[PDB]
RNA sequence: GGGUUGGCCGAGCGUUGCGACGCGAAAGCUAGCCAGAUGAUUGUCCCACUAGCCCAACAAGCUAGAACGGGACCGGUUGUUCCCCCAACCGUAGCCUAGGGAGGCAUGCGUGACUGGUAACGGUCAGGUGUGAAGCCCUCCCGACAAUGUAGCCCGAACCGCAAGGUUGAAGCUGAAUCCGUGAGGAGGAAGCAACUUCACCAGUGUCAGGUGAUAGGGAACUAGGCUUGAGGGUAUGGUGAGCACAUGCGAAGUGAUGUCAGAAGCCUCGUCACAGACCAACAGGCCAAAGACACUGAUAGGCCUGAGCCAAAACGGCAAAUGGAUAGGCUACAUCGCUCGCUCGUCGGUGUACGGGGACGUCAAUCCAUCGGGGCACAGUCACCACCUAACCCCUCGUGUCAUCUGGUUGGAACGCGGUAAGCCCGUAUCCUCGCCUUGAACACUCAAGGCAGGCAUGCUGAUGGGGGUGCGGGUAUGGGAUGCAGGAGAAAGCGAAUGCCGGUCUGUAAUGGACCGGAUAGGGGUUGAGGAGACAAUCCAACAUCACCCCGCCCGAAAGGGAGCAGACUUCCUGCUGGUCUCUCUUUGCGAGAUAGCCUGUAGAACCUCUUGAAUGGAGACAAGGCAAAUGGCAGUGGAACAAACCACUGGUGCGGUCACCAACCAAACGGCCGUGAGGUAAAGAGGCUGCAAGUGCGUAUCGCAAAGGCGUUCGCGCCGGUUCCUCUUGAAAGAGGGGCUUUGAGAGGCCUGAGCCGGAUGUGGGGAAACUCACAAGUCCGGUUCUUAGGGGGCGGGGAUGGCAUUCGUGCCUCCCUGCUACCC
């Protein structure tokens, strides 16, 4: 009976169990993990957990070559008993390349789903220990960390008078198959059976190191962890190395950047980094990566960092507004003719995500220069559908005022029962500036104390 | 490094009523041409000259007249601000057109009335409103004076209480006397008329003066037009050499290069943090004690200026503002541009070209151009070469007229006017072939029927007091810009006793449609009338080819009813067949890149899986430690709290095999007074059957998958190049771009569709633009002829007729809703 279980404690349980493995492994012991590891990915009321991830988000209607989908309520009770270590094999992928506006066809293989329920099963019993053997100063695809921090670490590291001069923007160009085989079959505590049946199928080729998407890893929950722990360390390792020249090192996910104190510094920098990614077999590009000093600026993430005399401020950066300018002028080309009531309807949530990701940073000036060069369209817009009639009718007829700025736009109509309606654009400036606060460095979401943290702060 | 506010030059053409074909037979409208009649041929005076008078017939002094004789003048423009001279063109007259009013008329749309008719289908007046034109309305009245519209430029004020009423002033507009001139014209402006609302501030504060900025609205200039002496020759700064697609072209319609969404050309904004500002806020470097008049707060209190730069202080404060430059004076003419559909206009703004002699005043503004750089605009064209038509200004000849209007002729065209019921359909009638039925007041489903088939007709009613069907007649009704074409049939207006059709020849040009010539056919009789010639004026038929005015016979089809007759038959309709192109969808096909599961065999592990075989080498409860391993395990088991205890809250747990430890249950291979006992030595082990997992093969590149089915140029006689398609590589944020390996290609079947944009050549017209050529519109102007493109579906934009009226307030104009209700030519 799949409408039984009482999902009101699974998540406290499996948390739980999370808890233990974490404390576990604070301790040096490394052989109770895989006791609990084995114990939790070896019992019921977590490996429904899986089931239950899976079918939703998705991806759960097409499926790879095996024809079969569960989509059901009650299909999904012997696929949990049919989940088992002993006698397991893969079934390879089928490639689906995924539509796009632009055509741009990104090659995303999917895998069976009871498959699936395995690859995001064993993400349990593997997560907790990623969290704890991280690497301090680490971001992207982590629990409880968000992107911002990033820049968060760099009003600290870089934002006083001295601190560092000379940046280092690198970046591995190795995609996720040049990973040697073997060497992840000794480092990952995860299984060292499973992992082996896994690579030598597919499972692999999928994309680079991380998802080319932000935030949809539609079919695989393994992907992401492995190269968070694969590309590990490197931070005691730099500092054990190099002493003293005030290094530093930040990376979200992939995107890492670190501060030299000197040009001569960022020269053995980029050999003791270069040693420790022969051990992978993923190396870093002699293309893109250039030293930068400070006053020049670097891009990083989807910002843009400099120094103006004596200060620091980090504003959106050029070769992301620009984006932001070709995605609304290719959304004003394919619904032109519209309703206007699909123009606000579509062109509402689009400015939303690019406030919400800059919400936190010195745009005040740049969310102006960034409303205008969009009002400069809605006009010119509004006055092509209308190739004989007046200015002061195009405007009387798009244009309303609420008891401000008497010229913005929208609808004044009303509704059924005799009520003064309004739809408007959002009008990107509207957004109270926030500075943040940033996560402690050390914290660790999994570990049982600091559960003030997190949860709450969320 | 945080708060808030800004954005726009206007008006029409491309978007509704009629559009077929035959004929001007009469009237109206209109284009050339041909000849006349009448007007006009545009400032004022002198010198005329034009004649006349009878000024005697002047050397006459008078009326008055002509576009083109000569002087002297006045007014308005242009020749870069203003003054003084000079040169140039133009006027106050006559006549139309654009525009504004007042009537009738035809028509749209609906509301009432009286009626024509069996019933289909209609008619006649009065009420309310739209429309009367780039093709398509009639008489009057204004008529270059006007209404309109705006980016630039002006005003948009003082005033005193006086309850806001006047005194003003006023951007400006009308402008009378008065005087000087002969006169056109000058100097002077008596008297009137006029928008004048709303705020924000000028070293805080509470104070008075002076000032500043933006708007409600008014004003100036322009909007406000044309012709009034020609013809010829040369002269582009004026235009034209389709259209549409694209790797290769179609087509009759230049040759070339480049470009089509990561965008050529053109344009708007800003300078390396790269939209114009301004207020507060905070921070920093500075300045005056409140900087025009007066208590009021105040100096570890203020205020202000400058700041993502400087200086300077109460000044008109100055500097350079990506690199490099030019510059005086513009209600002027022309061409171009003001952030993108083509064409006309109107105000305003900068560029480029052209624009007399002196003198006076005194230039420069973050104004402008050229180059680089950053961010934006999209309905796809730009740039050179060649060939041709045109000649306003320019130069050279020959001119004596030119413009408008009205008459009388001639040739024409039409959306204006007149003629045509016909096959479809509706109704009436006649007759005939009829005959199908669930029940049915029944002669017993078979004769006077309802529920009610059907038909008529939303149970709502007649309804075997009946149905059904073609056929011959008789009334009424069609509503008509091209969209694959063709062929016969029902029908056939206008013309013909020889024709502008039709049929056969000749001949000529267009890409296609043509023009001029010859031949060829082409009607059953009989009777009145002469409608008008002619016979004149009495003395004749036409006896009606006056396309047949009116009756009888035969002729053919119909039950009569009576309908029809020789070749032609234009346009719109209903029928038959063939033929064509566009769609959607189920099949198969091969070329690409993925690709297992089942099943069968080949070697292996069972310690955590069973059943065993063995003589035993076995059965239980415990303790520690663990970068060894695993066949259901933690929907679990605990403690302390909600005292405990029901949920509820915290904390704890390594699940088994193997490692080290030890304990209890039977050993008797040990010792061994042979068994007649005593202590004590280990509880080790190896083969068999399925059962499962691993590494392999076969099952197979099979099912199952994702995309795709495009070729053209010369055979240098290989192949090359330009493309298409699929798979893989680096690139940035990108749909773009590059570099490689493959192929460069098949047939059926089911169901739909036939609507619209243009462009080209001649023939008839018209209105804008223009001097002319040409240009953009009139359904693609219409017609005809030759061509390419486009057909679910949205979004917007109009119009007509009514309702209770909601609102703002002009109090009866508009925003609105509620349907009815035509429009899509317009963008995806
Ligand atoms: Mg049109
Ligand atoms: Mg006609
Ligand atoms: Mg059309």
């Amino acid at each position: 009976s799949w409408h039984s279980i009482d999902w009101a404690k699974a998540n406290r349980e499996v948390k739980r169990l999370q808890v233990r493995i974490a404390k576990a492994v604070k301790e040096g012991r490394w052989g109770k993990v895989k006791a609990l590891q084995w114990l939790l990915t070896h019992s019921f009321y977590g490996k429904a957990l899986a089931v239950k991830r899976v079918t939703d988000n998705s991806g759960s209607k097409t499926p790879g070559v095996d024809g079969i989908t569960w989509s059901t309520q009650e299909q999904k009770a012997q696929a949990i008993k049919s989940l088992r270590r002993r006698g397991y094999k893969p079934q390879p992928l089928r490639r689906v390349y995924i539509p796009k506006a632009s055509g741009k066809q990104r090659p995303l293989g999917i895998p069976t789903t009871k498959d699936r329920a395995m690859q995001a099963l064993y993400a349990l019993a593997l997560e907790p220990v990623a969290e704890t053997t991280a690497d301090r100063n680490s971001y992207g695809f982590r629990q409880g960390r968000c992107t911002a921090d990033a820049a968060g670490q760099c009003f600290t590291v870089l934002g006083r008078s001295d601190c560092a001069k000379y940046i280092l923007d690198a970046d591995i160009t190795g995609c996720f198959d040049n990973i040697s085989h073997e060497w992840l079959l000794d480092n990952i505590p995860l299984d060292k059976e499973v992992l082996r049946k896994w690579l030598k199928s597919g499972f692999v080729w999928k994309q680079q190191l991380f998802p080319t998407h932000a935030g949809t890893p539609q079919g695989g929950v393994i992907s992401p962890m492995l190269a968070n722990m694969t590309l590990d360390g490197m931070e005691e390792l730099l500092k054990k190395h190099l002493r003293k020249q005030k290094v530093n090192l930040i990376r979200y996910a992939d995107d890492f950047v670190v501060t030299g104190e000197s040009k001569e510094t960022l020269e053995k920098v980029t050999t003791v980094i270069q040693e420790f990614l022969k051990e992978r077999g993923l190396t870093l590009s002699e293309e893109k990566t250039k030293v930068v000093h400070i006053e020049e600026g670097f891009d990083f993430l989807g910002w843009n960092i400099r120094k103006y005399g004596e200060k620091l401020l980090i504003k959106p950066a050029k070769k992301n507004i620009k984006a932001f300018h070709k995605k609304i002028r290719d959304a004003l080309k394919e619904l032109r003719t519209a309703t206007q009531e699909a123009v606000i309807d579509t062109l509402n949530p689009i400015i939303k995500g690019w406030a919400n990701y800059h919400r936190n940073q010195v745009s005040k000036r740049i969310f102006n220069r960034a409303d205008d060069n969009i009002w400069h369209k809605l006009w010119r817009w509004a006055k092509r559908r209308h190739p004989n009639k007046p200015a002061r009718w195009t405007k009387n007829k798009y244009f309303i005022k609420i008891g401000n700025r008497h010229w913005v736009f929208g609808t004044w109509k009303k509704d059924k029962e005799g009520r003064l309606r309004s739809r408007y654009l959002i009008k990107a400036g509207d957004t109270r500036i926030q500075r943040h606060v940033k996560i402690k460095a050390d914290a660790n979401p999994f570990l049982p104390e600091w559960a003030e943290y997190f949860e709450e702060r969320k």
